[PDB]
């Protein structure tokens, strides 16, 4: 197909992540190629090459067409794509749970597949609900959240998403009904924490848990919090008896400056969910791991198992990419390679400060952001970025980056001048 | 990993599907490769071949390796393996979007994509709410269904699962409430669906959608029924200003003897979920489509969109060999090869009709089924059946086969051996 029959097919017959039929407001670009840190798109008929800056949401931590990866995948598609896991299993699935068990916070010591980020929060919730009915406590069956958080797209998950930014006032009495807490600030406020337990106390009898994203809230609103909160948080779940839940599927494999963001605070939860990074932006994958007493609660219980068993569990092909790159992120120096990075995204964001529709500038690990004091205008924004060498994609007032780690400091600084740029137009509308 | 260091990992920390951990009756068995119909297990410490009879649960259609699908995805690999759908596009998602909407019942006009059957589920959920949210008709969010379905294993839909075999029970006041028909029976009665018009009748202002699987109902007792109940749904669903939802993730891509089980009917969904066959059992991948009259009211909605975006949407890789899989099926006579394997799996289970322990022996397409009057033993079954080089992996009092495509005669007749002699110990105790 010609990218223009592309678009005349997708125009017609496919949806786009929150997206409409037939009253997009832009075409999307046709993509042809993807190496390293680049992007092969077409623009006005003509290959151009651009920085990948979002990391294909999250994914690409490696880049695009890594050797290694590459050649996992190839060398386990000679000799077996896939095996039902219902009474089989396979090397594949063993390494890459040895190496998730190892390398997690401690005490995580199980590990369920899934294939996506929103099924493994599915996972985790499930898990914490049998976990208290094998305790006798089925009362115990609400989740408690802070605002401004995501946790993914399927009910549940919607559920405990942020009520404004996820649009629950669509939902009415659709989705559960869940325990929120205000937003979690940036800077650590000892009154905060002790408000989230006051409110916390009020509920504990019916909640199994409570969910968060650690230290990064991302597609929420892409803001940091003082891992100090996570201590707080570890703290009161322990004393009140209500399990503790981390969504690292936007935050884990090395992107906020630690192995995973829970490592900021020392803190290990019950339950914890990995997903966008686990395959290095391959396949989709994703994975819920619990502690060893959650597991044997749950195994004791009336059900004697987790009801839950998804078609692909623990695809060897999407295993096979993942043990790779997670061998690649270990078997480097990927602590100093983040530093670096965040100091290439600290400089070059710093001009942004002084311009007028720029509210803050925000840096952890490989995340940059730029907060503009108006709705960013993806018409204007994406072909001002394209034309810098970069592919950008604001999401309502935040120009933002999360670059994969293989960028050299000078496509740091282009993926940088660009989001300044687009900031500079933000302001001049 | 040498085999007993994989089965040493796997029982500490590995789930698998429904299962526990630490309380395992019998160990997985290592699966080493798979080559067409066959995998290599380890069985006694040495590599064994036996016949997938499962399909490596309904994925495996044109069997494992196939050196085409290996083909789409090394060349894939080689151009892009992944890049975000939002605000791009690429040749694979609009290749199969085009193939998916040619060869679906007439009317189905776009296509969403996401990674697993439970998540399509999830998202035709939302079409259907958001539809009826865009016509003022808020209330209009429950589901209908009848009884003996599976639908997945995300909480909404577990909801519309059967409430026996999804054990509702263990899930009082979790899963949303909603509304079962009676087991639609095998054999076609007027009677049946005159019910279940007046009951739906009584609710039609609360439903949002009917969801059934059509003509096999798989996980939740592998039962048949006729087509013609199908039809009756689609008239009642139309009166009644009811959207109508088909299941097609086990029985799509040809599995029930035509392409899609609602073909039998002649009948057309306003929405329809597709997956375990989508990519020939390679990887992870689903697709929910619908009608161009559902996607404009959705996009002319208050959200102006439909609010779901999964991160691995339309994976390229994914996508490339699902498009080659697809390719595979239509540029063969797949009618004729699956009416013979109809033929055979009958020929070979019709001497367990005998059996005293058989209760029912039923065939559909390349589906076969013998039913017993007891449960049967998982830890006599397996063995004596992988003692007969065959894969099986019976449920409840089922002992059943969903075969590739690509067996031959001979390896129909060692399947159904396997079946009748499994069997066979079951009426023995
Ligand atoms: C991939 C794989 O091997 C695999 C996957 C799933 C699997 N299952 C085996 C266990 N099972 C069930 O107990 C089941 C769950 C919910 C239901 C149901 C049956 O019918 C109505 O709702 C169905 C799921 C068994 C094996
Ligand atoms: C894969 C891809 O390109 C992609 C995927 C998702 C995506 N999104 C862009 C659109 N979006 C949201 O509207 C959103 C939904 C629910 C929320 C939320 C934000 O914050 C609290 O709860 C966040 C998801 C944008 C792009
Ligand atoms: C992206 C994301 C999810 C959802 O993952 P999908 O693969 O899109 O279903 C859940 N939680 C968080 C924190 C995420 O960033
Ligand atoms: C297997 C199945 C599902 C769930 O698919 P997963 O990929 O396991 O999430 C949903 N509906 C039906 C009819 C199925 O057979």
């Amino acid at each position: 197909l010609t990218p223009e029959q592309i678009i005349a097919v997708d125009g017609a017959h496919l949806w786009h992540p929150y997206s409409s039929i037939g009253r997009e407001a832009v075409s999307p670009v046709v993509a042809v190629a993807a190496h390293g840190a680049w992007l092969t798109l077409i623009r006005d008929g003509q290959p151009i090459e651009v920085l990948d800056a979002m990391s294909s949401w999250w994914t690409a931590i490696h880049g695009h067409g890594h050797p290694a990866l590459d050649q996992a995948l190839t060398t386990q598609l000679r000799v077996m794509n896939h095996v039902m896991f219902g009474g089989l299993t396979h090397e594949p699935a063993a390494r890459l749970a040895k190496l998730l068990v190892d390398i997690t916070p401690a005490g995580l010591d199980t590990v369920f597949f899934s294939d996506s980020g929103s099924v493994s929060v599915e996972v985790a919730a499930k898990m914490a609900l049998q976990y208290w009915r094998g305790r006798g406590l089925p009362g115990k069956r609400r989740l408690m959240t802070w605002r401004g958080g995501y946790h993914g797209d399927t009910f549940l998950a919607m559920s405990i998403c942020d009520p404004h930014g996820g649009m629950h006032s669509l939902w009415t009495d659709v989705l559960a009904a869940q325990v929120f807490a205000p937003q979690v600030p940036r800077d650590y406020d000892p009154a905060y924490s002790a408000a989230f337990e006051a409110q916390l106390a009020q509920h504990a009898g019916e909640l199994a848990a409570v969910v968060v994203e650690p230290v990064v809230q991302g597609a929420g609103g892409m803001r940091f919090h003082d891992p100090r909160y996570l201590h707080d948080l570890r703290d009161i779940c322990r004393r009140y008896e209500v399990l503790l839940i981390f969504d690292e599927i936007a935050t884990g494999f090395g992107r906020t400056g630690a192995l995973f963001a829970a490592d900021h605070a020392g803190v290990s939860p019950d339950i914890m969910c990995v997903g966008k990074a686990l395959t290095g932006g391959y396949l989709s994958l994703a994975a819920t791991l619990c502690t060893a007493d959650v597991a044997h609660t749950i195994s004791a219980g009336a059900a004697g198992a987790l009801m839950h068993g998804p078609t692909f569990m623990a695809n060897p092909l999407a295993c096979a990419v993942s043990v790779a790159s997670v061998e690649l992120l270990l078997g480097q120096d990927w602590r100093t390679r983040i530093t670096e990075l965040a100091a290439g995204l600290t400089a070059g964001l710093d001009t942004a400060r002084a311009l007028p529709a720029v509210t803050d500038v925000r840096v952890c690990g490989a995340i940059g952001v730029i907060e503009c004091d108006r709705p960013v205008d993806l018409a204007v924004a994406t072909p001002a970025a394209l034309d810098r060498g970069v592919w950008l994609r604001p999401f309502r007032n935040l120009v933002y980056a999360m670059p994969p780690y293989i960028c050299t400091p000078a496509e740091i600084t282009q993926i940088t001048s660009a989001m300044v740029e687009v900031a500079r137009l933000v302001g001049s509308l």
